[PDB]
DNA sequence: TTTTTTCT
DNA sequence: AGAAAAAAA
């Protein structure tokens, strides 16, 4: 139930989520690779743009993020929109809805240009303000899947370029889509948004850090590299969710 | 239609 | 408010 899941997630903690993010999560590995082949500001802008087109993919998320990172390493990027106009039509893992996705990037381009290194620092210290600002730039609801996901991925990119860690805010929920709906139905009859926010509050682990724990473990990523005590807690969570 | 969105 | 968006079933 909710109490048991919250207890195990609380034992894992932000510390354990941070371990998974930085050591196991393949999307973080892809971002780390790209961060070594392009300037810090362009890197963060590209990560947000990529997140906003990361819906209805033609591939797994891990394949898509690696395709993104390998494509942009060493490239000279000026317009984010023009870069994506060339990138998406040749991609393997993001072939659906390309004109629509390019239009999202053209629309967010101005906001992305405000992401100087200092503004990135400011937003990493106040990710709820970034959450609302991305939504306003697109003219959409901030609860939408790709807006929430862009904040999560911004948090990965910012921590790399700023070499410091700030936890995600408790108020930002897990992104909602057919995938978390299905996982929640495996576990409980409670509605997903209510369920996971309750889990986050009870455990003390913000929802976006819970998001980091869930998907690698559910996808079968190995936990063997976790130190023995954390490994035991991750094994216990696997018993609950998989 | 199924796999998130725009916009009329 | 929900049809259509592109690709894939």
């Amino acid at each position: 139930g909710s109490h048991m899941i919250a207890r195990i997630i609380g034992e894992i903690g932000i510390e354990g989520a941070r371990f998974i993010e930085e050591n196991i999560d393949e999307q973080f590995k892809a971002l780390r690779y790209l961060s070594k082949g392009i300037d810090s500001e362009t890197f963060v802008k590209l990560v947000i743009a990529n997140s906003l087109v990361s819906y209805q993919l033609t591939g797994k998320g891990e394949q898509w993020w690696w395709e993104f990172a390998k494509y942009f390493y060493g490239r000279d990027v000026k317009s984010i929109y023009l870069a994506y106009k060339e990138f998406l039509p040749n991609s393997r893992f993001n072939r659906r809805l390309i004109p629509q996705k390019l239009s999202r990037i053209r629309r967010v381009e101005t906001f992305l240009s405000t992401l100087t290194e200092e503004r990135i620092e400011e937003y990493y210290g106040d990710m709820s303000s970034l959450w609302g600002s991305i939504a306003r730039a697109l003219g959409v609801d901030k609860e939408s899947k790709t807006v929430v996901f862009s904040v999560k991925m911004f948090g990965y990119a910012a921590r790399i370029v700023l070499s410091t860690f700030n936890p995600y805010p408790m108020e930002i929920p897990i992104p909602e889509d057919s995938r978390i709906v299905k996982l929640t139905k495996k576990l409980t009859n409670e509605k997903p948004r209510k369920f996971w926010m309750k889990i986050a509050r009870e455990s003390g682990v913000p929802p976006l850090h819970i998001d980091s724990i869930l998907w690698p473990l559910l996808g079968g990523a190995s936990i063997d590299s976790a130190p023995p005590e954390l490994r035991d807690k991750l094994a216990e969570l696997i018993k609950i969710i998989r």
